[PDB]
């Protein structure tokens, strides 16, 4: 398994984040520009609008899907969908205390992202959250840095 942010604000949560960095998750194979943007919905799950500029199509590509907390929600372990209702772990594993920058790891290791309010981040930052993707059995080498402005 994999430890996950135990003390967590959803409402903080909230907002719009950019993907400073994603594994070849081939639901996302070539889009650059990436952001996540959560909302609060009715039933307490978020919905989530994944957003990438398409730099060899001339395009941008979006879709939307929900989370729910699979547990309590002051704990950072959630399921999310994103091509309709088909679920797979979203698990927040690396979170500061002011909620800038996240590792936030899929299903399995597989999947992992790198998401901050800010478009880029230091190294400070982003070696700091490779330490701990590292820690937690994943291979950081597979990581596609997306590109930002």
């Amino acid at each position: 398994g994999v430890t996950v942010v135990n003390n967590f604000d959803a409402k903080r949560y909230l907002g719009t984040w950019y993907e400073i960095a994603r594994f070849d998750h081939r639901f996302e194979r070539g889009l650059e520009k990436v952001t996540a943007t959560y909302s609060l919905r009715d039933d307490g799950g978020l919905n989530v609008i994944n957003k990438g500029y398409n730099p060899d199509r001339g395009m941008w590509q979006q879709s939307e899907g929900k989370a729910y907390f699979t547990g309590a929600p002051t704990r950072a372990a959630l399921k999310v969908s994103f091509f309709g209702p088909f679920y797979g772990g979203y698990n927040v594993i690396a979170l500061d205390r002011e909620y800038r920058h996240a590792l936030v790891s899929g299903p399995d290791r597989d999947y992992l992202w790198i998401l901050s309010r800010t478009p880029t981040i230091s190294d400070e930052v982003k070696q700091e959250m490779l330490a701990v993707a590292t820690r937690e059995g994943f291979d950081v080498s597979k990581f596609i840095w997306v590109q930002q402005p």
